[PDB]
C-alpha cells in the first residue's frame, strides 16, 4: 500500500488502514512467521527459528489458524471477535505466524510502546486473527501484536518425561516474545517497552511466563485477563502419563514406552491427530465413572525447562519476574459462556442441594475440588437459602471463584509480596456485542471486557455513548500501563496500587476504586483447601 520493513530472516509486505479520526493510517502486517512450521519431525519439539526468504514476503493474509475442533473454534471467535463480521480462518500444523498493527509513520522516526496479545480458548482452540488490533494501535500510539502458538495435542502433548516434555504451545508463545525483541523496531516499536496481555488461557499464559527463567527480559509489564496459573483446569500437577496413553491408544498407538508413543504419534496426519482430538472429547465434561479422570483438556505441565516447579511453590521462592502486573477478573465468570461451550449439565431454572453436590463433584476438572469437601462447599454458597433459582446463582458464583476470582487475588497478593507494582480490577459491564442468546441479566461474563480492551465500538455498530467512553477508558488505562507500569492518567479515574489495602478498580459504567476484592472468598477457600 506500499509499506516494506525488513526483519532479520527477510523483507515483509503489509497494508494500510485507516480508522475513523485517525489521520495516518496504521500499518498491518498479517501472517509474519516467528518459527520454522512444525512439521513431521518438528512436532512435539521446541520452535525453531523460521528459515531466510529472499525478496517480498507478502503480509496481506491471515494465516491459518492451528489445528484445532473448526466448530468450536469458529463458534468462539464469533463470540469474542472485535470485527463486524468473523473472518473464517483455516486450520494447520502450520501454524506459527503474528499479526502486526503498527500506527506509526515507518519513514518516521517511532519507539512506541508493544503490547502483546495471547488468546484464550483453554488451550484447545483460539486464533490470534480474531483480535483486531487497529482501534487500540490508532487510539493509544501503541505497537499491537497477535501471536499465535500450537493448540490440544500439538501444543501440550506431554509424556511427564524427557521424550515429550510438554509446553510447546508456552515455547511457542516464548519464540514469539524473541521475534519481537529481535525485530519490532522495524515496526516502529520499543523492545525495551514490551507488555504482555492474554485472556483466559491467555491469561494463565502471562501468569506462567513471570514464572518462567525462559521468559526473562523478554517483557516489562504483564495483564492477565480473567485467568492466571493458579486457575487449575490449566495446569497439570501428579502424574500425566495415563492422559498420554488414552491419547496415544485413541490414536492406534502402542504404549510400550515413552520414546515409542511419542514416534508413532509423530507418524500420524494432522487429520488423525484431529480425529482424535475429537474423540477425546475435550472442552467437555465426562459424565461418566469418576470425575477425577475425566480431561476436559491438557495444559501446562511442570516440565523442568520452562516451569521447573509448580506455581504455588514458585511463589514461595520469589524468583519471577516483579515486574508491573495487573491481575483483572469479571463480575460473573461463569454466568453464560464458558457452561454454554462445555454443554454444561445447567439446563433448568433452578438447582437444589444434592444435583449441587453431585454437580460439583462431576465438575472436579474445572474446580478441582476434593470430595470430602464438597459438602462443607456447597453449603458454604448455597444453604442460606431454600430458594433454588438463588441457588442456582450461587453456584456459578461458586465456580467462579473457584476458577478465577481467588486464583487471581492469590497470585496478586503474591506478587505484591515479592515488590512488584500490582493492580487490579473487576470488570462489571454487559456488552451490546453480547450474543443474543445469553440472559440479559448477565453481566461481566467471561469475555466480556475484550470488547472494551479492543474497541469493538469503534469498530462493530450499535454501540452507546456509553460504552464508547467505556472503551476509550479502557485502552487508556491499559495502554498508559504498557507505558509506565501504571495506568493512572489525567482524566481517568484513579485506579489505586494493589498494595497492603488491597485497592482496585471495579470498571463498568460507573468506574471507581474499591477495596479487598475476593477477601472473604479468599479466606474461605483457602482455610478449605488446607483441611
Amino acid at each position: 500500500s506500499p509499506p516494506v520493513v525488513d526483519t532479520v530472516h527477510g523483507k515483509v509486505l503489509g497494508k494500510f488502514v485507516s480508522l475513523e479520526g485517525f489521520a495516518q493510517p496504521v500499518a498491518i502486517f498479517l501472517g509474519i512467521p516467528f518459527a520454522k512450521p512444525p512439521l513431521g519431525p518438528l512436532r512435539f519439539t521446541p520452535p525453531q527459528p523460521a528459515e531466510p526468504w529472499s525478496f517480498v514476503k507478502q503480509a496481506t493474509s491471515y494465516p491459518p489458524m492451528c489445528t484445532q475442533d473448526p466448530k468450536a473454534g469458529q463458534l468462539l471467535s464469533e463470540l469474542f471477535t472485535n470485527r463486524k463480521e468473523n473472518i473464517p480462518l483455516k486450520l494447520s500444523e502450520d501454524c506459527l505466524y503474528l499479526n502486526i498493527y503498527t500506527p506509526a509513520d515507518l519513514t518516521k522516526k517511532n519507539r512506541l510502546p508493544v503490547m502483546v496479545w495471547i488468546h484464550g480458548g483453554g488451550l484447545m482452540v483460539g486464533a490470534a486473527s480474531t483480535y483486531d488490533g487497529l482501534a487500540l494501535a490508532a487510539h493509544e500510539n501503541v505497537v499491537v501484536v497477535t501471536i499465535q502458538y500450537r493448540l490440544g495435542i500439538w501444543g501440550f502433548f506431554s509424556t511427564g518425561d524427557e521424550h515429550s516434555r510438554g509446553n510447546w504451545g508456552h515455547l511457542d508463545q516464548v519464540a514469539a516474545l524473541r521475534w519481537v525483541q529481535d525485530n519490532i523496531a522495524s515496526f516502529g516499536g520499543n523492545p525495551g517497552s514490551v507488555t504482555i496481555f492474554g485472556e483466559s488461557a491467555g491469561g494463565e499464559s502471562v501468569s506462567v511466563l513471570v514464572l518462567s527463567p525462559l521468559a526473562k527480559n523478554l517483557f516489562h509489564r504483564a495483564i492477565s485477563e480473567s485467568g492466571v496459573a493458579l486457575t487449575s483446569v490449566l495446569v497439570k500437577k501428579g502424574d500425566v502419563k495415563p492422559l498420554a496413553e488414552q491419547i496415544a491408544i485413541t490414536a492406534g498407538c502402542k504404549t510400550t514406552t515413552s520414546a515409542v508413543m511419542v514416534h508413532c504419534l509423530r507418524q500420524k496426519t494432522e487429520e488423525e491427530l484431529l480425529e482424535t482430538t475429537l474423540k477425546m472429547k475435550f472442552l467437555s465434561l465426562d459424565l461418566q465413572g469418576d470425575p477425577r479422570e475425566s480431561q476436559p483438556l491438557l495444559g501446562t505441565v511442570i516440565d523442568g525447562m520452562l516451569l521447573l516447579k509448580t506455581p504455588e511453590e514458585l511463589q514461595a521462592e520469589r524468583n519471577f519476574h516483579t515486574v508491573p502486573y495487573m491481575v483483572g477478573i469479571n463480575k460473573q465468570e461463569f454466568g453464560w459462556l464458558i457452561p454454554m461451550l462445555m454443554s454444561y449439565p445447567l439446563s433448568e431454572g433452578q438447582l437444589d442441594q444434592k444435583t449441587a453436590m453431585s454437580l460439583l463433584w462431576k465438575s472436579y476438572p474445572l474446580v478441582c475440588i476434593a470430595k470430602e469437601l464438597i459438602p462443607e462447599a456447597t453449603e458454604k454458597y448455597l444453604g442460606g437459602t431454600d430458594d433454588t433459582v438463588k441457588k442456582k446463582d450461587l453456584f456459578l458464583d461458586l465456580i467462579a471463584d473457584v476458577m478465577f476470582g481467588v486464583p487471581s487475588v492469590i497470585v496478586a497478593r503474591n506478587h505484591r509480596d515479592a515488590g512488584a507494582p500490582t493492580y487490579m480490577y473487576e470488570f462489571q459491564y454487559r456488552p451490546s456485542f453480547s450474543s443474543d442468546m445469553k440472559p440479559k441479566t448477565v453481566i461481566g461474563d467471561h469475555g466480556d471486557e475484550l470488547f472494551s480492551v479492543f474497541g469493538a465500538p469503534f469498530l462493530k455498530e450499535g454501540a452507546s455513548e456509553e460504552e464508547i467512553r467505556l472503551s476509550k477508558m479502557v485502552m487508556k488505562f491499559w495502554a498508559n500501563f504498557a507505558r509506565n507500569g501504571n495506568p493512572n492518567g489525567e482524566g481517568l479515574p484513579h485506579w489505586p496500587e494493589y498494595n497492603q489495602k488491597e485497592g482496585y478498580l471495579q470498571i463498568g459504567a460507573n468506574t471507581q476504586a474499591a477495596q479487598k476484592l475476593k477477601d472473604k472468598e479468599v479466606a474461605f477457600w483457602t482455610n478449605l483447601f488446607a483441611k
